[PDB]
RNA sequence: CCGUGAGGGAAAGCUGAAAAGAACCCCGGAAGGGGGGUGAAAAGAGCCUGAAACCGGGCGGCUACAGUGGGGCAGGCCCGAAAGGAUGCCCCCUCCCGAAGGAAACCCCGGUGACGGGGGAGUACGAGGGAGGGGGUCCAGGGUCUGCCCUUACGUCUAGAAA
RNA sequence: GCAACCCGCGAGGGGCGGGGUCUUAAAGGGCCCGUAGUCACGGCCGUGAGACCAGAAACCGGGCGAUCUAGCCCUGGGCAGGGUGAAGCGGGGCGAAAGCCCCGUGGAGGCCCGAAGGGGUUCUGAUGUGCAAAUCGUUCCCAUGACCUGGGGCUAGGGGCAAAAGACCAAUCAAGCCCGGUGAUAGCUGGUUCCCCCCGAAGCGGGUCUCAGCCCGGCCUCCCCGGAGGCGGCCGGCGGGGUAGAGUACUGAUCGGGGCCCCGGUCAAACUCCGAACCUGCCAGCGCCGUAGAAGGGGGGAGGCGGGGGCGGUGGGGUAAGCCUCCGCUCCGAGACGGGAACAACCGAGACCGGGGUUAAGGCCCCCAAGUGCGGGCUUAGUGUCAAUCUAAAAGGGCGUCCCCCGCCCAAGACAGCCGAGGCGGGGGGCCCCGAAGAUGUACAGGGACUAAGCCCGCCGCCGAGACCCCGGCCCGCGGGCCGUUGGCCCGCGUGGGGUAGGGGGGCGCGGCCGUGGGGCAGAAGCCGGGCCGUGAGGUCCGGUGGACCCGCGGCCGACGAAGAUCCCGGCGGUAGUAGCAGCGAAGAGGGGUGAGAAGCCCCUCCGCCGGAAAGGACCAGGGUUUCCUGGCAACUUCAAUAGGCCAGGAGUUAG
RNA sequence: CGCAGGUCGCAGUGGCAAGGGGGACCUGACUGUUUAACAAAAACAUAGGUCCCCGCGAGCCCGUAAGGGUGUGUACGGGGGC
RNA sequence: CUUAAGGUAGCCAAAUGCCUUGCCGGGUAAGUUCCGGCGUGCAUGAAUGGAUCAACGAGGUCCCCACUGUCCCGGCCCGGGGCCCGGCGAACCCACCUCCAGGUGCACAGUCCUGGGACCCCCGACGGGGCGAGAAGUCCCUAUGGAGCUUCACAGCAGCCUG
RNA sequence: GGGCAUGACAGAAAAGUUACCCUAGGAAUAACCGGCUCGUCGCGGGUGAGAGUCCCCAUCGACCCCGCGGUUUGGUACCCAGACGUCGUCUCUUCCCAUCCUGGCGGUGCAGCAGCCGCCAAGGGUGGGGCUGCCCGCCCAUUAAAGGGGAACGUGAGAUGGGUUCAGACCGUCGCGAGACAGGUCGGUCUCUACCUGUCGGGGGCGCUGGCCGCCUGAGGGGAAGGUGCCCUCAGUACGAGAGGAACGGGGCGCCGCGGCCUCUAGUGUACCGGUUGUCCGGCAGGGCACUGCCGGGCAGCCACGCCGUGGGGGAUAACCGCUGAAAGCAUCUAAGCGGGAAGCCCUCCCCGAGACGAGGCGGCCGUUGCCCUGGGGGCAACCCCGGGGCACGAGGGCUCCCGUAGAAGACGGGGUUGAUGGGGGGGCGGUGUAACCCCCGAGGGUUUCCCGAGGGGAGAGCCGGCCCCUCCCAAUCGCCCGAGCGUGC
């Protein structure tokens, strides 16, 4: 094998490293959360920028407990989501596949939805609810199709993003269906989904970096004593043994960046209602300003400075829950 | 033409009988193109004939879920004027003869049995060879494609070649 | 003589005898003798000649070269700047003096640093189908001298020249180049051109400066003579042998007992009293072959003289080997085809063509034709999945399980601790389990998978080759017959039909010649496609194109047949509208004009580069009209063009 | 060529131009020459040392020969080795 | 004894020491190299020159300081290739042309066997494979093949000496 | 007729050397790899003399024997001489297990701490230096440990070139000599524009049973996405004569790897601002060039030396440990049955994903039509059938246009006048560092003190922004296209 042992360069868990099929994240897994009341299990916001905040450590066992610590934070422009449709899911008896049985739409959708959907001039919402109601006894899941409102964001674009978010919180599918039916045509704010201080998961398409060499894409080492090597140094020496041939595990140049990624257990520091208290006087660089509600998350988030990020309840939460009290943000760097 | 030099040293034939060598008109910057002429024939000065490789277009067949070339059989589409048959070919029916080979039901004897034996029966049938009846139009042959069966480029040394 | 066959003569053939001659004292022996040659045409082979075609490195002869380079000679040119400070020479200080020190002046040197110039170290940089068949960048060495450099001169090939590396002597040097000897030779390597038919090998023995060759025999082929016997099989009569085994008696080893002998025991390729199977000699018979020709002999031509696989000799050697070296049958080579999962030689089996049928090996759950066939038993491990190549397995352990046998106890007082029926111990057999560990990808050995579709003992039917049987067609060998015949046709018989090298027989095609008969402007040759004939080489015809020659038949003659030689010449592809048109320290822009057409030509303005120079002035050799003017863009300039060192026309160089 | 004063910067030989230095061993004294096109060296040469053949009609060498070089020279010399 | 003599002055694990990373010191945290010693030194030694380093060195080697992207370890930027467009427009190589696994076979298969996969086409990049291309392998052997050099090979010829 | 001789004995008369080398060939024949073989080498097992205070087997294992691997060396000579680039290293991927650590278990001559031995187990790790060209080996400081092997002795159309192994040269030894030594030593050209395939990314199209839009599902594929340490408590406790000295459980944090991000810090930043040298533009100002002239700062962006995330669990199991339990009146973890049991396998988790041809589900939009020209056929009376072409209807899609959450080309994303998409203008924020003008001071000199003069001070900053906001002032226009519709059979 190798002359000296060492781990492989890069990961084979993100193979193939191709561009994402969609710029919107497509969440595969949604957790099962018991909150006592029906509620959406996720939210979508726009990544606006990064700051740092002084936060008092609220972990009693932590070695910085009671002290003020500077933490890098991410700001998400989070205007309310407009609930357009409600869809029901059953299980196919032939294979157990989750299959949609039907969906009821609001009768008059907004004009912005016509930019992305071929909709009828008016929906027969009552008839669609009657059609859905006969599938209630076999329903295993219910989700709401929601749309973003980019006019209320700092981007100011008009085309919305449409995605399904499941309704959870209680173990009764009928209560979930009733809550989803009640949500039709209304708007959900981030405070209605999450609470400050809780952990979430973030899913998003990371920043695109275009075609990149093997040194940056996989972290392969430049050839030592770089000037000694004819035909360059930003390369692997060999590209494989004689047998097998070129494998799929061999590092090669290609697309880097624009891939869907999931990051676990990011703590919601704040959920503000007016973005003026968080926007810098110069504004967020390359984004603009925040006027509506915003989410202040701890740490970093995948994606560029305008990407749509999906926050969900955690699927791999730690054993010890965070403190029930809201975290104390003493000062954000955007403030004076 | 090559080498300082002694020396070395190619490629390259063909209008038409007669220039009758293409008048004249339109276009083009021009090479030139269209029309129109000469000539038995463009044989057009890049000049007898004018092959293949090669490239362009038309036509026929295939063409994005199926691994390629060659052969045999069956078929789909296309050609099938002449030089081949059309007294053909194919279908059906009937009749006759028929090599080697050769059943079945059913009845009888035996075996646990798979099966054997007597009769049925050298029977029905059987390569092929003759005769006739009706029905139809092409048949042979060719191009391409598909299905099934078969199939390890050539020349060479070698004990041994797809190597 | 029914014939069978017997008898007589008996050319040719065979033998003896006789004769000529040599040797010898002679005998004996050697050669020769009772008839056929010669000339020619065609063919095959041998030797020489270039000798089927192509191929050396070399060697010799006569000539050419010192524009390169090596050395030296004659006559010119060149080397910024700085530093150090030799001999020599002055002053100052110090001594009683002999005498020391300090400073200056001076300008030596195969001296130092460093431009030009010369050289060529590092990056083992770039390049490496390059800018270039030796370059470029960078870093370096010398740079007043054994220094660098121009012109002229000398030294020439077995010779020169060499501060020496066998360097250099015109991109050529452990002996130049040119032409010639010369088609040098080559046991070696490559190539060697049409068809059908008959037969059909070898890699063995001996000799060889022989081991990649060759000759003599064995093996093949063709022709002839000869004349009736022959032998890969078998029985029998009469013989030979000394292996396997056996023995331990001769020659040797070797373990015990008993008293140098006796007894038991272990061995022998180089031991043998005995001794097979088996092989082999003669005779008789059988079997088969043979007068359509046995034995035997003569002549022509070879190939080949590298073998290989399976099985057997415990062959001999070796740890073993798909190892080395012998012996025998068979098969591959030179043999199709079925099975083996592929596979030259393992099994079956030997193929002219087409069809029908039946079988061989092997198989019959699917892939895949034929059986989820039949009876009994075993296996629980997916063990295993019907010989070998071919992918496996040992000592050892296991009542895991199925079974066979033997010894003992139990006489119901036997094994376990009164109970009541079997218990204990030993040996062996079958299958399976552990022993059992590898490298790209699944219980691998075909895959699916199977609890039988595995294994053992038996059984029944079926499928399945080109083999065997039948039919039709074709061809061959041999014999017979007919025809005026360098040949053609017919018939009969064949347990006739594979075939490389090679031998033998016939035919097709190409160019011409001797004859003979014809076609062609109402369309020859050639070219494109197509039909028909012929096993085939090939022939012939149709339609189109084309525009003057061509063909059938008999005979003869050749510069006579290509798919290949890293073949020769030419044309043309894919690669590919791809590489390159970067690198070496400059570059363009605006407006106008001309013009078919302008980023690029002409003019102005702006911007830039050199400026002891890849760049301004002069000029040698060499080049030779490239100079100037006018016009132009078919070709040339790594793109364009109206531009040009290009093309066309004209002109131009004045000396005491 | 020098002296005094003032003054700015991160940086005053400000760009350009422009030595890293020291110790020890082996080896060849040094400068010089060399395999044009893979070897620049410790290889060659070198001054210095030493030996040999030679008094000239010599020694050594070239030429077939005629003759030639060393030699327009002479042992403080010519030639030949290490 | 001895081929005559038997290595003197010196110098050494040396560019000369096999054993051998010799043994002892120094240097480093760690030293097969290096330096200073030791020497019955395979196989050191005197113009075959010994010892010997002042000066000189594009010589070979070890250490120290300074220095630093050599490296921990990689990042950003600049010019030219690059990529795209317009114009010009080749070459190498080429029997045909090839998805993967495990086998088999002139023993290392694109073409054979048994499997696993693949919708087809186009662009960029690389260099694992095509025992990739270039060059009738210089390494080894054979040939009754060469060339040059050597001498105590077999012969010969000049030259010199002698009668 | 006898002898004189060829012994290489079926009869030439015959020494070396070439690494300066040349030719013709040869896998008939070596060197490397490959093939066959395994003596050798590495590994496993049977046996038990003997040692182990006693005690064969905790730990060894004499004398012998049976095996396995292909990891060293050798044998052979089957392939390859018109050529498979020869050691080591770098770089990068994968596979094996005969396991060095990490997980599980057992034995012990296991009191604890430690150590030794065996079994399962290959998911992860196995590092940094000194010495030698090395491989190997020894050593240093750490560490959980610092395992070993295969892949054409993996990988030179990827590198390097220290070694070996050309031509030069020196030493020692050998040779009369030229020369030779797998003895030492110094020097000594690493060619190729990638045709096919593979791999990694990026595009066009057809198909999915009429076309399309949006949202989903999940067959299957990839994954290491995680691995591993330390400290405190336990506890100076258990254990122990003492010395010494644990563990389960709880709390805290690293290191290695992986995936993101740019708030901070660091780097860069030939956008930008300033200082300054030499020269040219007549001087000031401003500027050219010194290949950003050099120096200092530095927004955005990118980036790491910075920051963030990076888990437990379930199931069947291995080695085995147990329950019940007969065969076999007892006993027995096993035969039937049942319980427990690993960093390993599957799922959970992350990424790709309907070309998943059984080409999927849901909701919606659309088409499911007409007209014109021309050809042929049927019956001619209308008419009808079929071939070709054009036009309209039509959901949806693209090109052109302004851009950037994107980007080699393609693609993707946003906007496109019911518009804030790029520019302009205004404002915000920010970089540099305080322009011009004006006034004050200025070492000293002179036209004495209204002049020169490097320079300091005050007010003023000045310049600039590949960032944010507002504002229709300019330009997102004009235009060019694709597009289902019909029959058939089962
Ligand atoms: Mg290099
Ligand atoms: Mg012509
Ligand atoms: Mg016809
Ligand atoms: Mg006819
Ligand atoms: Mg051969
Ligand atoms: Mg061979
Ligand atoms: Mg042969
Ligand atoms: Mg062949
Ligand atoms: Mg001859
Ligand atoms: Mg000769
Ligand atoms: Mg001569
Ligand atoms: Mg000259
Ligand atoms: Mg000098
Ligand atoms: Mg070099
Ligand atoms: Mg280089
Ligand atoms: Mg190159
Ligand atoms: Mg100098
Ligand atoms: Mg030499
Ligand atoms: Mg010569
Ligand atoms: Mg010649
Ligand atoms: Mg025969
Ligand atoms: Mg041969
Ligand atoms: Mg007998
Ligand atoms: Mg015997
Ligand atoms: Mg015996
Ligand atoms: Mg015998
Ligand atoms: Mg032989
Ligand atoms: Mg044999
Ligand atoms: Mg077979
Ligand atoms: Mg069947
Ligand atoms: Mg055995
Ligand atoms: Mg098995
Ligand atoms: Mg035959
Ligand atoms: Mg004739
Ligand atoms: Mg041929
Ligand atoms: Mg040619
Ligand atoms: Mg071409
Ligand atoms: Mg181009
Ligand atoms: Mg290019
Ligand atoms: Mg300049
Ligand atoms: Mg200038
Ligand atoms: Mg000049
Ligand atoms: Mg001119
Ligand atoms: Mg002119
Ligand atoms: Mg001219
Ligand atoms: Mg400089
Ligand atoms: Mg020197
Ligand atoms: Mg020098
Ligand atoms: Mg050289
Ligand atoms: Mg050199
Ligand atoms: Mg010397
Ligand atoms: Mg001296
Ligand atoms: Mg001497
Ligand atoms: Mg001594
Ligand atoms: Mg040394
Ligand atoms: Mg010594
Ligand atoms: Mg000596
Ligand atoms: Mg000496
Ligand atoms: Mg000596
Ligand atoms: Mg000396
Ligand atoms: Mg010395
Ligand atoms: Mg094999
Ligand atoms: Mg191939
Ligand atoms: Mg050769
Ligand atoms: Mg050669
Ligand atoms: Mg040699
Ligand atoms: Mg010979
Ligand atoms: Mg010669
Ligand atoms: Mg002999
Ligand atoms: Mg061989
Ligand atoms: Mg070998
Ligand atoms: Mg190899
Ligand atoms: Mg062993
Ligand atoms: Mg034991
Ligand atoms: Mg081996
Ligand atoms: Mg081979
Ligand atoms: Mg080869
Ligand atoms: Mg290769
Ligand atoms: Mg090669
Ligand atoms: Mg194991
Ligand atoms: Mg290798
Ligand atoms: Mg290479
Ligand atoms: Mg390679
Ligand atoms: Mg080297
Ligand atoms: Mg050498
Ligand atoms: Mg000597
Ligand atoms: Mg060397
Ligand atoms: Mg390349
Ligand atoms: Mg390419
Ligand atoms: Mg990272
Ligand atoms: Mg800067
Ligand atoms: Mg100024
Ligand atoms: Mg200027
Ligand atoms: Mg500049």
């Amino acid at each position: 094998g190798l002359k000296i042992n060492r781990p492989r360069r890069g990961s084979m868990g993100v193979y193939p490293r191709k561009r994402a099929a969609d710029i919107v994240p497509r969440v595969r897994t949604w957790p099962e959360v018991n909150l006592g009341k029906p509620t959406l299990l996720g939210f979508a916001a726009y990544k606006a920028g990064m700051l740092h905040a002084v936060v008092v450590d609220d972990r009693p066992t932590s070695p910085l407990y009671g002290k003020e610590v500077v933490k890098a934070v991410t700001v998400l422009d989070a205007p309310p989501l407009y609930v357009a449709a409600v869809r029901l899911y059953t299980l196919d008896p032939t294979n157990g596949y989750k299959v949609a049985v039907g969906e009821a739409w609001v009768s008059e959708p907004p004009a912005d939805l016509r930019r992305v959907l071929t909709l009828p001039e008016k929906f027969d919402t009552e008839k669609q609810l009657k059609a859905l109601e006969e599938y209630r006894d076999v329903a295993v899941d219910v989700r709401v199709l929601v749309a973003t409102q980019p006019r209320l964001s700092g981007i100011g674009k008009k085309t919305p993003e449409v995605l399904e978010i499941p309704v959870g919180g209680v173990p009764s599918i009928d209560e979930r269906i009733n809550f989803a039916i009640s949500l039709l045509g209304k708007t959900v704010s981030p405070k209605d989904v999450f609470t400050p201080g809780q952990l979430v998961d973030v899913i998003a398409v990371t920043k695109g970096k275009g075609y990149q060499g093997v040194v940056k894409r996989f972290g392969v080492t430049i050839l030592p004593r770089w000037h000694k090597h004819r035909k360059g140094h930003r390369r692997t020496g060999t590209i494989g043994p004689q047998a097998p041939a070129l494998m799929f595990t061999q590092p090669r140049p290609g697309q880097m960046g624009f891939h869907q990624r999931t990051e676990y257990n990011k703590r919601i520091l704040k959920i503000g209602d007016n973005g003026a208290e968080i926007t810098p006087k110069s504004g967020f660089p390359h984004y603009g300003v925040i006027k509506g509600p915003y989410i202040l998350l701890q740490g970093s988030v995948p994606g560029a400075r305008k990407r749509l990020v999906v926050l969900r309840y955690p699927v791999r939460p730690p054993k010890k829950a965070p403190p029930a009290a809201e975290p104390q943000v003493v000062w954000v760097s955007s403030q004076s």
